[PDB]
């Protein structure tokens, strides 16, 4: 019916995750003013009526929607290969942020469609929230809830770890991995750089760049190794054209990796060289081993060493509940269902909503002769005129 | 502002039937974008080629849940101009009748003048007035432009003065109406600049309503107006819109006042009062209208009809109409006891149109291969011009 079709075509525009939704309309429109304002083009008369007709309007738009002028950032938290999170402060509603730019310039010399998506849809305590997104010429912009408590690279280096504290963060990381794998991702990137707390002393994910969907049979299918030297698996190292076929038990090995960081002090496959360290992952039966140190208990060695195994005898093949039933995770004051809201190992004593206490101290593309169209692979990143509330 | 203010006027401008950025404009810049990136020779770029393949299947989906030409059953092409043609049409869902306008964008680039439509679209869209025939939705096609209006069976002035010799009376009733319907556009702040019976349609009860708004130029501060274009035909054209060829002259509204005094003129005499063999010709006696402007000796015309033509033909400086329309509603030929001009539109017209159906087109006479834009080397841009044309009605 006429109706019909005109509801079709409504829903189709008010939908959050709908790429003809307002968000994607507006950023279409930005990118077509963007990729065309310059003098070569504006030499064709269909462009230059075009830009003078929408000038007015481009501006006008430009300045109601979300920009970075809106934001006033407090100090420069974190850093990446593309780009920087900074802390902000919203300027009219003065609410605190952590904001995170990706080079546009840089990511042309995809992932961040994945990444804005767990965040804005993840809606768990074990993932980090996005908010808002948007962007201009230069950039994109996540707009997420800032982690006051810092990142467990931070906590590792202040402390030495006892057992209990390494139970509780482990505990946490396996239920957050858990949250990722129910959506239908691997993380493939798990590392305590990505481990974030919060004002409670909480752990959530954080960075998914690295996130891929799992197919039908609960798989990913790579050629190229992605992840970070000490925490990345032999399969995934190894991953190649005839291989390179994976699961959730990629994430569990990393996790094996960072609780023997934690009690040990130093990476299981730690090396001089980086290159000596992908010898030591390959050689992980000959090459684990724990320091003549009477600290370990048999328990954690065993979570250990049942994580830092291949796939097809590591622990997960079969799910969560044969890590959570481990003998390692056997306490006396909390329980899975209920961990998040016990009191953490470390509560962070924070003195405001912009204390940074937890974070140490911290050119684009040529103009185009011809039509590029290099802001067209970002159109529709823009989350903020049809969020989902 | 707040950010709540400013969310909110971002949201109401995406709903805004006025608004340069509602979700109707938005669909056609990202239709347009889509036709003008899909040639092999652009999709040898990954930035275009990645887009088009991302927007592939919703672009399908848009295009045919979006209003378009196959939705329409054309019942009659009862109308033909330098851009395309007027077909009487049927919604076949709705079952509802219309005048579809289609305006060729081959031709409208070809031939430059690609920019006309919007002033027309805005005052058929937005006048809401018994005197301006009204647009209901406005779509396009990689193609063409469509305008689906009221349709008015009554026909136009042309054919009425074809087939009754007009007496005073009904020409004082067309004009008084012509008049009202003037000057319901330029409160609006627009000059139509091509006043022609052609342009005077009648509905099914016999009373005016002015079409064919592809002349119309928004008014100036001082309600002027300033052209360089070409003048198709100038029978009806005014000294003014002829002496400002090539950006000479601003003009105002008067040129419309001219317009109606060659309008009365026709109806009383029966030719046009500067017709010749030429167009050249008919230029010449515009200029010369103090020594060309003449009436036959016959006392047919009265003293008032005869004062109303001479002041209308006359130089802008003293034309009726220079102080306002109350001067040319005051005029001794307007006088009469049939009617009165806040009541006109409620009265019996002088000819009712007899129609047998919602499709009756007995008052429209009865009535080539379409060239297309070549395959683009670099990015053209052949749709731009045409971005935000899509509207609907409520
Ligand atoms: C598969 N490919 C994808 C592209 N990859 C390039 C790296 C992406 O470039 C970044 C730019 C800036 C910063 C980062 C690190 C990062 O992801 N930081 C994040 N921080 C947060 C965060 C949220 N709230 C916070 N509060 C405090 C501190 C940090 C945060 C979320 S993700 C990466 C290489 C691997
Ligand atoms: C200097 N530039 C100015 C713009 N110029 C464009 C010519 C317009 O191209 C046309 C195409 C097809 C038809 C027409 C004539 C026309 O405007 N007819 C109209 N009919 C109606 C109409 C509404 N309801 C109706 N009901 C019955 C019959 C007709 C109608 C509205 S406009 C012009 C070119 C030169």
């Amino acid at each position: 019916s006429f109706e019909t079709r005109f509801e079709k075509m409504d829903n189709l525009l008010r939908d959050p995750k709908s790429e003809v939704n307002s968000d994607c309309l507006l950023d279409g429109l930005d990118a077509l003013v963007y990729d065309l304002d310059f003098p070569a083009l504006r030499k064709n008369k269909n462009i230059d009526n075009f830009l003078s007709r929408y000038k007015d309007t481009i501006n006008k738009i430009r300045d109601l929607r979300m920009k970075a002028e809106d934001y006033e950032v407090v100090k420069v938290i974190g850093r990446g290969a593309f780009g920087e999170v900074q802390l902000v402060r919203h300027k009219s509603t003065r609410k605190v942020y952590a904001m995170k730019l990706l080079s546009k310039f840089e990511m042309i010399k995809a992932f961040f469609w994945e990444e804005r998506d767990i965040m804005a849809f993840a809606n768990s305590p074990w993932v980090v929230q996005l908010f808002y997104a948007f962007q201009d010429d230069r950039y994109l912009y996540m707009v997420m809830e800032y982690m006051p408590g810092g990142d467990l690279v931070n906590l590792m280096s202040n402390y030495d770890v006892p057992e209990k504290w390494a139970r509780f963060y482990t505990a946490e990381v396996v239920l957050a991995l858990d949250a990722i794998h129910s959506m239908g991702f691997i993380h493939r990137d798990v590392k305590p750089d990505n481990m974030l707390l919060d004002k409670s002393g909480h752990l959530k994910l954080a960075d998914f760049g690295t996130c891929m969907k799992m197919n039908k049979e609960g798989m990913v299918r790579c050629d190229t190794a992605v992840g970070t030297p000490d925490y990345i698996s032999p399969e995934v190292l190894k991953s190649q054209g005839g291989d390179g076929y994976y699961g959730r038990e990629c994430d569990w090995w990393s996790v094996g990796v960072f609780l023997y960081e934690m009690l040990v002090g130093d990476t299981p496959f730690y090396a001089d060289s980086l290159v000596g360290t992908y010898s030591k992952i390959m050689n992980h039966k000959n090459s684990l081993t724990f320091p003549d140190d009477n600290d370990i208990s048999k328990e954690a060695k065993n979570l250990i060493c049942a994580f830092l195994t291949d796939r097809e005898v590591r622990l997960g093949r079969n799910g969560v509940e044969e890590i959570k039933r481990h003998l390692f995770f056997k306490n006396d004051q909390w329980a899975w269902e209920t961990l998040r809201d016990t009191v953490a190992p470390v509560v962070p004593d924070l003195s405001s909503d912009i204390d940074t206490s937890n974070f140490d101290d911290l050119e684009t593309f040529p103009i185009p002769k011809a039509f590029v169209g290099n802001q067209l692979p970002f159109v529709g990143f823009t989350y903020y005129s049809n969020r989902r509330y």
